[PDB]
């Protein structure tokens, strides 16, 4: 299975192993590396719930994607540092804090 | 049921018990309690029914999840401490209202 | 039962009879079936990005916009669903702007 | 049927005859290909296409802070309703 | 005629014609791939910056709203391979 579904907070993203195996020491990993513990936080699509705000995973994800940390100017950067926090990608908690500091 | 299903004002939200009951004072904690009479206020989904503004609910939801206020530019603060009142999380009637001084 | 859905131009509000009973010289009053779809949701030729602000006004009475969203967009609702102490509260926003 | 849906690029959107039957010019008109649940296909952005239904229902051209008037433009003339592109034209004049 | 992409887990309706515009681009082999259950080709991209790439590929204007951050719309117009859209973008950007 190359590609996975997470529902993230109730929204559903579409990604591939190929972006959530990225980062080994993320949170992420463990769905990258179907950890069987996971199997029962599915729902009934397949897809891994996860207990975040969707909103402020898209950047998290996109990161993951093509490694630019991108936000919108709609979106707090304080909600992507909880996430990149929460999902551990720790060059990623760097770029945030380094772009709320450049403020 | 580690998981719950919230439809606020008709938008969904997925979360946890854990997270919903981080508050044993607020509104929120007695879905977490299952409480009998919410029987007859979930839908066919299974999902407990609010008659409350999903947009306003984020940054409470996300509140819970990582115990930080995150509100986007655009969101009125005012709209986000209405149903901070509302859900009775007085940790965060408190984060919102210092918010709103500070402007 | 309590619970009312509406579909405004598109968009699936969930809300109860409770709220919409609020104002009783409103349009929403009379949801206090042709017009309603196959999920049960009355039907409305409106947009519902300018609804949330009314119907949370109906909710709690206080009138909260978001800073990027029309308040002209919210004024022609108000005045579309006849919320006659609504539609006052918003000519005063843009007042005083 | 007086309800009519629309599937703009992907995103559904609940109107009526009436609304739609409003400028015969209209490209919108010339439909008062359907997915299976008989809403009329539409490949334009649904984002900018709010304001446009919107001038159709109640004739006045709003367009939230966000969104780019340019991409409201390219709808107008899309759907050929000639007095809301002048409209938008004239917003994107003043600047 | 009507193709349907699940982009990131968002559904975009379009038509071949849109996708046809830039036969350059990876979105022609869409116009003439794994897919869901739904039809829809899958897309590991940001949905939010598609749509200023679709929408450029359906009346070939750049068209970016305040908000949308351009560097999103750079790293989406590059990937789909999407040539004048890239130099538009960047053009963007240079002229803040």
């Amino acid at each position: 299975s190359k590609w996975v579904r997470l529902n993230v907070g109730g929204t559903y993203f579409l990604t591939t192993r190929q972006t959530l195996c990225r980062d080994p020491k993320s949170f992420l990993y463990r769905l990258c590396q179907a950890d069987p513990d996971l199997d029962s936080d599915k729902d009934e699509t397949g897809a891994y719930l996860i207990d975040r705000d969707p909103t402020y995973f898209g950047p998290v994800l996109n990161y993951l994607r093509h490694g630019k940390l991108v936000i919108n100017k709609d979106l707090a950067e304080e909600g992507v540092l909880e996430e990149a926090e929460f999902y551990n990608i720790t060059s990623l908690i760097k770029l945030v804090k380094d772009k709320i500091r450049e403020r």
